[PDB]
């Protein structure tokens, strides 16, 4: 053997498997299709002007453990993303001042988002994080929408048009894509609908000083030569003994393989002999959402003068999820803004200049017109990017997770499922991303 | 250049058009993954007792004009398909008898299942073969799914369960799963649902003699070393004057590339530049269903005694689309059975003996006790055939095709896609795979 495990894929889960695995001394070769780590995590100390910048995924939330520990392990700061004033709500170009990060008790809306939230926890709770795929609840809801439930089950346009940024950007789909189940399922084994939207709160609280990037970027430093980039797994073959994993005409052999990459991805390689039925299923059935992060940067954090923290929901045709993502010890001041789902559908009609001055459009109403006198401007868009299927997160159209849902956790034959998909809680997050990999890598200890 | 034309996949659709740029004169390439060509057509005449078998498709329809001519090009034999007696209708083990290929008048929900067949195709042609994502009436359909459709639209249990296995083997998959606009246009490109589940008539009237596997066979022949097997094509790249294809290391050049292949099967390859954005959501979200064919064969055709067709619709738990295939010139008789979709879920999680069993029971109930004296018993399950996704069809859950479907047809740059879900009409079926072989190939004849 070239090794006892072969970890596919070097985003956070299959980083943090070898890292585990490489720290007891058993032989682990990493296998990366991109000439980086890092995945859906991605940054850069000097791409941008004004310090360092997160091209994918950066924010560690409050209840997240792993996260936190590997910081620390790997000497990297942490930094608070909490930001004070007043959060905004902006629907069709129009804006409502928030109340800190609380929707204002004085606007019609409020109390019907509120119970809008509590039917939503309500679905979740009757699903659990656990064996949503068996739950009594699963069939009814794995048949409709989140479009059909909302029809049926929310009244305000404001609260409808809430509930349809949050899934175009935490599923970066449209409502009438993702069945309500897996959308139910999503946001309980997230701790909830508040946990997921905080602005200055539960998934939302703080960064890494020098950017997420230097997660995998201070793992791939420990493993030396044991990591392959450029190295994309065409197949993966299972014998007896151990496991052929091939990138073309190159092979490496091992007793075991982690496969850490989302489902869609994994359904590229080629399996033999071909996996459980559920799980070939769900590789083929669970795509990815689509998303672009758009960057900004200007002299001054300016919105506090008018005390706004900068955090938007913009709501209608054109949706994003806005944030100042300034850190203190940075040279300018950063808005951060995410469009995804059918609202990037529409962003991709225009052209590169109709987005960014559509997008410095969308900020003067938001920070007014000195959004304008912009310094640095950059878009990620993830659905460009070679061997990520899209962003932020894998989602599921109706019918998949009551009938192949079992298959995102667990293992067949020799082969482990780690991404964050395979996460028992925080699937969808850098934090599941850890928990799926220590855990594939804690049951291939075991056998070993 | 390598050629002029490089053509990926070598199922019916690249096929014909690396057989139409040859008898141009145009220098080609024809790219094939799997070991053998014809993608979801495959056959062998020496394989199985009794004569020549088709493992994949091998129906002929009435109306189609270039697989006729085709078969005629190539040399092939024509024989009628259509078989006389009593085609069945069995709802959980009850046998309803039929006149000749008609639901019996007397039966209560036969009036129903007419009216049901008119709602459906009043649903498709309020989208059009055309341009159904341009339809006014696509966004609602492309919302639901076939399971809410037939909720609002059909009373009774039996019209209900008809309606379940036409989609669970015409699509391969759930009414859960599928959105109904793709449903609707599906029917209506077929040229409606009475054509699609014609027994003696519509889609089903001949076979050719020897096996559908020796028009791709054939077209090999014809081509020499410009085919090549075992070339599974990993990467595109456009340039300004052409496209590179690799397979690994390996590497072709050309002007133009034809990509044959499901739009599922070809989100596998890395394109640079990426495609455009509908094309690649297209690719990533457009699954194969799921199905399998299976073959039992008999010292004669017992079933004629009794007056029976061997045609079945068995509706149910397990539900089966089952006919007579014997030929003339076969020297034991065939009964063949398809299973798709939730029925082929529940047929997974048997073991193969178990698999076998519940088949001739199954046939029992159709054909009497000879049918447990078998000769020969065959399965091909379609999902287990390395880079073909599925079977028998590409399917859409809801929202892809009122967002990206016109991303079925037509160009990117210099790569032109071909594939049956391409086609006008007839997308799914072998004679869509030709006419979209033929619209690729005559754009590119046009443009060199
Ligand atoms: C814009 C954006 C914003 C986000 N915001 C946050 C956030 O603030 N906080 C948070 O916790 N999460 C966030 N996320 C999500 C988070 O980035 C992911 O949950 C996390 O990166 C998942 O890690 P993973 O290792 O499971 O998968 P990935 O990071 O997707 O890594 C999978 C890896 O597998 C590789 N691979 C794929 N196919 C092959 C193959 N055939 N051979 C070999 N290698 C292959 C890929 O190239 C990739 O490196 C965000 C994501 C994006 C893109
Ligand atoms: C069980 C079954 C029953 C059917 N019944 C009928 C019927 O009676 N009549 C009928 O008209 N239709 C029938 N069909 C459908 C019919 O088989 C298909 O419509 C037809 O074969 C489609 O042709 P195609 O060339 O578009 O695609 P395919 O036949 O799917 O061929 C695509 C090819 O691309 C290759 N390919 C994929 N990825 C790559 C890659 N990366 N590099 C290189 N090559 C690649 C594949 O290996 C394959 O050979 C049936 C299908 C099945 C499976």
């Amino acid at each position: 053997y070239d090794a006892d495990v072969i970890v596919v894929g070097a985003g956070p889960s299959g980083s943090y498997a070898a890292k585990l695995l490489h720290d007891r001394g058993i032989s682990v070769k990493l296998v990366e299709a991109k000439d980086r780590v890092g995945g859906r995590t991605w940054s850069s100390k000097t791409e941008a002007q004004g310090g360092p910048i997160d091209f994918g995924g950066q924010w560690i939330g409050e209840t997240h453990v792993l996260l936190p520990e590997l910081g620390e392990e790997l000497g990297l700061e942490t930094v608070s993303s909490i930001k004070p004033g007043n959060d905004i709500f902006v629907f069709n170009g129009q804006v409502t001042v928030g109340e800190e990060d609380q929707a204002p008790a004085s606007a019609s809306w409020t109390a019907e988002l509120t119970r809008s939230f509590e039917l939503l926890d309500e679905a979740g709770a009757r699903l659990g994080w656990e064996a949503p795929w068996a739950s009594p609840a699963v069939e009814a809801l794995d048949g409709m929408t989140v479009a059909q439930w909302l029809d049926e089950n929310v009244s305000s346009d404001e609260v409808r048009m809430i509930h349809e940024v949050m899934v175009n950007i935490l599923n970066g789909a449209n409502t009438t894509e993702v069945s309500m189940a897996y959308w139910a399922y999503f946001v309980h084994q997230g701790e909830g609908i508040e946990s997921l939207i905080g602005t200055r709160s539960g998934a939302q609280i703080a960064w890494f000083v020098g950017g997420m990037g230097q997660v995998t970027e201070l793992i791939a430093d420990r493993l030396g030569d044991n990591l392959h980039l450029n190295w994309p797994v065409t197949s993966i073959e299972q014998q007896d003994s151990g496991v052929v994993v091939s990138s073309g005409d190159r092979r490496l052999t091992a007793k075991y393989v982690i496969l850490a990459t989302p489902p869609s991805d994994a359904s590229r390689m080629i399996f033999d002999q071909p996996l459980p039925a559920k799980r070939a299923q769900l590789q083929a059935r669970a795509p990815m959402g689509r998303l672009a992060k758009i960057q900004v940067r200007y002299r001054d954090a300016f919105w506090q003068e008018e005390n706004l923290s900068g955090a938007a929901f913009v709501c209608g045709d054109l949706a994003f999820w806005v944030f100042d993502g300034s850190k203190p010890s940075d040279s300018l001041a950063t808005i951060v803004g995410f469009i995804g789902g059918k609202h990037l559908d529409l962003w991709h009609s225009f052209t590169p200049e109709e987005r960014e001055a559509r997008f410095i459009d969308m900020l003067v109403t938001n920070i007014g017109e000195k959004a304008r006198d912009t310094v640095y401007y950059h878009e990620t868009d993830w659905t460009e990017q070679p061997w990520t299927g899209g962003a932020p997160v894998t989602f599921m159209p109706t019918g998949l997770l009551s009938s192949s849902g079992s298959a995102l956790r667990g293992s067949a034959g020799r082969i482990y499922f780690a991404g964050t998909e395979a996460a028992p809680m925080w699937s969808g997050y850098i934090e599941g991303a850890l928990r799926a990999g220590k855990i594939a890598a804690t049951d291939i200890i075991a056998r070993l």
